[PDB]
């Protein structure tokens, strides 16, 4: 796709801190850009929509190439249309925003400049951020994660894409999303199937895969940390059911691991650690700090800070594993106790180290789940399972919670606030901000 200028594109500013081993942190100035899928896609020479509702224009978009040549992406009014606002080192995302149309959530990327994404090399470093999930009920997911996207949004690899990072192009993740309207400089009109439960989305014949580090997926009820390796580290297009993931038929037939080696304190047995109220170690009605460390061995560590008190990731006992570190032993025991082989089949933490050794883009979003109602995060899943089944219970939400249409109309004011992002070598982010 190309870019049009009927509506100006002004990326809301966002500062963050970069720390060093010497004990100092310095303020960095960046900005955020919304994903291309949320943008107005129309004819380059007119205001005629190339995509409307959940269907493409059969005249403007008869095939993937013609569509990309005839269509462009336009600017976004962050606050008024998407409910996205920033203030200093803070970023807030509103769940539902009503303007000329109804918007639900957003997916944003941190930029290094007006035309490029900020890349982070996680291995040997730690990432810290503050979050307020008090306004996120069952069925919602305020996420902060990393994906192996290109810094230019794919422009150098695919000439027909001239919008680039400035317009939020180039997305990819471990589920090889087929709901993307534009992939590899082309439209995803071929093989398009409108959603039977979502009037604004569909599934195309191609997907976009890449490694994904889900540092934070959570609401006021549950939270999970999950690395997802792929046989191909960076962005790569996939075709049809060969994509695997949520959008396809065979979930494990692709090059990426859609499940991951997840760590959910509640799912592992500690049901009093994270929840809303003073009866929980971490009170989700109040802001908290989340620190994630990527050691060179490939293992991941995590600690939290609330009201000045530090809490390491709670201890878990699973099979022959015991500890609070996400490592090979944990992931192996999880597959043995909870079932599955996807993570290990994709190389495990060793293959994942290849992703963290390279650059990854920071993503921040808020979404509801049209495929599984977020039950996999905060409820019993599958819903037919019981509590006696190892790993079935992941949260206290009812198995009837998370219906998109219901949460969107009942909790439109829901929102998430991410702030005070700090990045640097392990042991450095707790030092004085500059
Ligand atoms: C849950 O984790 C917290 C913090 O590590 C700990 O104090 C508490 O004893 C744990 N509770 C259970 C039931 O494991
Ligand atoms: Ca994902
Ligand atoms: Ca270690």
């Amino acid at each position: 796709q190309s870019a049009c200028t009927l509506q100006s594109e002004t990326h809301p500013p966002l500062t963050w801190q970069k720390c060093s081993s010497g004990g100092t942190c310095t303020q960095q100035t960046g900005s955020v850009v919304i994903d291309a899928n949320w943008r107005w896609t129309h004819a380059t020479n007119s205001s005629t929509n190339c995509y409307d509702g959940n269907t493409w224009s059969s005249t403007l978009c008869p095939d993937n190439e013609t569509c990309a040549k005839n269509c462009c992406l336009d600017g976004a009014a962050y606050a008024s249309t998407y409910g996205v606002t920033t203030s200093g080192n803070s970023l807030s995302i509103d769940f539902v925003t009503q303007s000329a149309q109804k918007n639900v959530g957003a997916r944003l990327y941190l930029m290094a400049s007006d035309t490029t994404y900020q890349e982070f090399t996680l291995l040997g470093n730690e990432f810290s951020f503050d979050v307020d999930v008090s306004q996120l009920p069952c069925g919602l997911n305020g996420a902060l994660y990393f994906v192996s996207m290109d810094a230019d949004g794919g422009v150098s690899k695919y000439p027909t894409n001239t919008a680039g990072a400035k317009y939020g192009t180039g997305y990819c993740d471990s589920q090889c999303p087929r709901d993307l309207k534009f992939i590899n400089g082309q439209a995803n009109v071929e093989g398009w199937e409108p959603s039977s439960n979502n009037a604004n989305t569909g599934i195309g014949g191609h997907g976009s895969c890449c490694s994904e580090m889900n540092i934070w997926e959570a609401n006021s009820i549950s939270e999970a940390l999950t690395p997802h390796p792929c046989t191909t580290v960076g962005q790569e297009i996939c075709e049809g059911d060969g994509c695997g993931g949520t959008y396809s038929d065979n979930r494990y037939g692709g090059t990426c691991d859609p499940d991951g080696c997840d760590w959910n304190p509640y799912r592992l047995g500690n049901t009093s650690f994270y929840g809303p109220g003073s009866s929980f170690t971490l009170d989700t009605t109040k802001k908290l700090t989340v620190v994630t460390q990527f050691e060179t061995s490939g293992a991941i560590n995590r600690y939290y800070v609330q009201n000045g008190v530090t809490f390491q990731q709670p201890n878990a006992e699973l099979g022959s594993y015991s500890g609070n570190e996400l490592n090979d032993d944990y992931c192996t025991a999880e597959e043995a106790e909870f079932g599955g082989s996807s993570f290990s089949d994709k190389g495990g933490l060793t293959q994942f180290k290849k992703a963290t050794s390279g650059g990854m883009v920071l993503v921040m979003s808020l979404w509801d789940d049209y495929y599984a109602n977020m039950l996999w995060l905060d409820s019993t899943y599958p819903t037919n399972e019981t509590s006696s089944t190892p790993g079935a219970v992941r949260g206290s939400c009812s198995t009837s919670s998370g219906v998109p249409a219901q949460v969107e109309s009942q909790s439109p004011n829901a929102k998430v606030t991410f702030s005070n992002i700090k990045f640097g070598p392990i042991g450095s982010t707790g030092n004085p901000s500059g």
